[PDB]
């Protein structure tokens, strides 16, 4: 119980609530710090929104090459990509990388409806089995991370275990994993967070997701060298502290993490 | 038509709508008042909704002993089951054996949550041909039983038969079907009502369901003795009656029902 | 194209936004204006809420001879046929047939409730391949229309594109997609609009919708002589002229449709 000592002085110290899963594929062993209590996803969700758009991919109902025009009104905030393409459009994959990579809002609500809705999203996870995530909502109320409100929320545990599922299970096709890999793998927006505590020949996918009420949060695949991948999953909300100093108290649980594994072995 | 006209009288002495119907398996006979009409659905549901769940344990992609963890604030009013494991939690089977031994409201809500929200049991049910029934809020929000409003309905007749479906047909494994069952059977809540007027050598299942507007429900399968059995939906609402007195409209209406079905056969 | 010039003047003068897709099955001749921008349904949707139905009663899970039953307070306006039957109820197939070829309302909401609601409609249409069309009201609200709002929207290019499939491909049985084709052909409240501009040896079915914000849509599957059917999808909104013109709008797009797929030879 010293790493879960640890994190109990760090949440200590953020002032919130934090919530961890660790998930080592090389022998099944897990970790949880509250990671079977509610947490808001925020822009986490999005990992999940690209593969429902890739297992429909895989069914032939839906193609990566299909383009999707709008209009300046569709834009919400958050929305780097999507809002150089209002005259051109862009492809569902393209929409895809740019959810993932860039945390674009504008995306992730394009592709909500290429779903049909955030209900859609909910039932794909429950044909895989992950009973416990939930979306409710789209961009942007879906990051309002109230206290005490289930709407939006995954747990740490549920989390780690769908990712998991979504990138070494058969829910998608050997072209459609490593497609996701390869955005996560590609993500911008997640320096300051899991990758900055992370040893620096570790290989990373991962996405971030931030909201109201003081939340940060990251979920990752961590591959170290020669070893099977490892899944994280870190939700902070109700923070106190500022904006950077909730990036480092991540950042701060891979260091935790890394150093408990470490005495493992 | 001398039950339909009992029933008739009997509604006006509640002062409210009185929904009944009655399915014989022994025969396929059928028996409805208002059966074709909506009524709130109120508590009815969670058996549906213990149907769901079950169906995904078939499915593989549910498991009864899959732990649920949750904390003081979720907890909504009658709950007396779930307020006492706050602390510890609660595993899929135990939610939907206090959701329908007890009406727990809180183990429905977390149930609904392992489904994907109230439109996932709509969709349940329209997939084993169920195009009646309608869940669309949580608890304690689907039990405002408001006049004229569909929402989280059902009809007396289509709930008889999407009942006889689940425990009878083949949507769900004989597992399942028997556990399904054994938790209306081990009901606690209905002893008031279709209980009541039945023979006590009747074996029974039941699902009870109370809402506003002096809303009182009761569904129930029933197996008199050596005989196939019965399936019995009886809703009131907008009753004008306290509460022991619709609870005694619900027990008369299992009087009456049990009544006819004799001069059916002598 | 000259069509799509003509269309932009005709446009101008209807002071609104108008859409326009063809899909010519003879030649797989497409052509569109603003094909791809979404545009309010209004009524057009229940030429799939009928289809959503039908494939049901395919699929064993529903009965055309099924009667339904309501009450007075369950009517909404534009109600002429089920107004007439608060008293002995009405089929799913009567109610199919008068929403679609009286534009019945309180029709619509029954069979919606038969599907579970809007989201199962919007469900069916993922499950074919439209990843565009969307429905998330009930009647009347979802014919507010109002400009910048996708829901309750399609876009001319998918919602031709989907009447095909369902018209012509294996998604319904043969006897429903004749019996969709034939309510379509039945259709009564269309005579001012798409049916006003075409050839008189056209054999035509059709749906229409009229809307809030000047919304007057028509779609409709075409059968010149001798030939294979035609898909025409109409929509005009944000319109600025009064009813009887935004009909005649419609009806001068199929004149113009017409010669110029004439003058291809
Ligand atoms: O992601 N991880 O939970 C994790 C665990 C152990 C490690 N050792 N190196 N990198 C690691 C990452
Ligand atoms: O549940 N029943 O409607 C029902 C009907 C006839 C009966 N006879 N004995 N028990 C009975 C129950
Ligand atoms: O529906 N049409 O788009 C259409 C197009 C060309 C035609 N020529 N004859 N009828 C026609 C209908
Ligand atoms: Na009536």
């Amino acid at each position: 119980a010293a790493l879960s000592e640890q994190l109990a002085e760090l949440e200590k110290r953020s002032g919130g609530r934090l919530g961890v899963a660790v998930l080592d594929t090389a022998t099944g062993r897990r970790f949880g710090y509250r990671g079977d209590e509610r947490f808001p996803m925020c822009s986490t969700f999005k990992a999940l929104l690209a593969a429902a758009v890739l297992a429909r991919v895989d069914q032939g109902k839906e193609n990566l090459d299909r383009r999707i025009t709008y209009g300046k009104e569709d834009l919400v905030d958050y929305s780097p990509v999507t809002e150089k393409h209002v005259g051109d459009g862009m492809t569902v994959a393209e929409l895809c990388e740019a959810a993932i990579t860039y945390s674009d809002n504008t995306a992730a609500n394009l592709l909500l409806e290429a779903l049909g809705g955030p209900a859609a999203l909910t039932a794909f996870l429950r044909s895989i089995g992950d009973n416990v995530t939930r979306l409710d909502r789209w961009e942007p109320e879906l990051n309002t991370a109230a206290p005490g409100d289930p709407r939006d929320t995954t747990t740490p545990a549920a989390m780690a275990a769908t990712l998991r599922t979504l990138l070494l299970g058969d829910v998608l096709s050997p072209a459609s994993r490593q497609q996701l890999v390869d955005w996560l793998i590609a993500n911008k927006t997640g320096d300051k967070r899991l990758r900055a505590g992370l040893p620096a020949d570790d290989r990373v996918g991962d996405k971030t997701g931030t909201g109201e009420h003081g939340t940060t949060n990251d979920i990752a695949v961590v591959w170290p060298p020669n070893r099977a991948p490892i899944f994280l999953a870190v939700y902070l909300t109700e923070s106190q502290v500022d904006a950077d100093a909730r990036d480092a108290v991540i950042a701060e649980v891979a260091r935790l993490v890394v150093a408990a594994w470490l005495h493992h072995h």
